[PDB]
DNA sequence: ACGGCGT
DNA sequence: ACGCCGT
C-alpha cells in the first residue's frame, strides 16, 4: 500500500 | 529514499 | 500483493 | 555524496 518504488 | 541529487 | 535514482 | 514501506 506504501508508494516510497512500487505504490502496490 | 534518500534526496541528495534524485530524491525517489 | 512491491519496486526504484540522479545532480 | 545515498536511503526509505504500508494498505
Ligand atoms: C502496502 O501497504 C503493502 C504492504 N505489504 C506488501 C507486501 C508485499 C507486496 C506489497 C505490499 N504492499
Ligand atoms: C521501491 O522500489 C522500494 C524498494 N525497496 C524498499 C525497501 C524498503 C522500503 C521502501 C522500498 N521501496
Ligand atoms: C531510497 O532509499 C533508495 C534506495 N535504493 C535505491 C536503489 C535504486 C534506485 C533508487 C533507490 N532509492
Ligand atoms: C544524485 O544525483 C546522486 C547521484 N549519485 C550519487 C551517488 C552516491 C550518493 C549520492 C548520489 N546522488
Ligand atoms: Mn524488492
Ligand atoms: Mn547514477
Ligand atoms: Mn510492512
Amino acid at each position: 500500500x506504501a508508494x516510497v518504488x512500487a505504490x502496490v
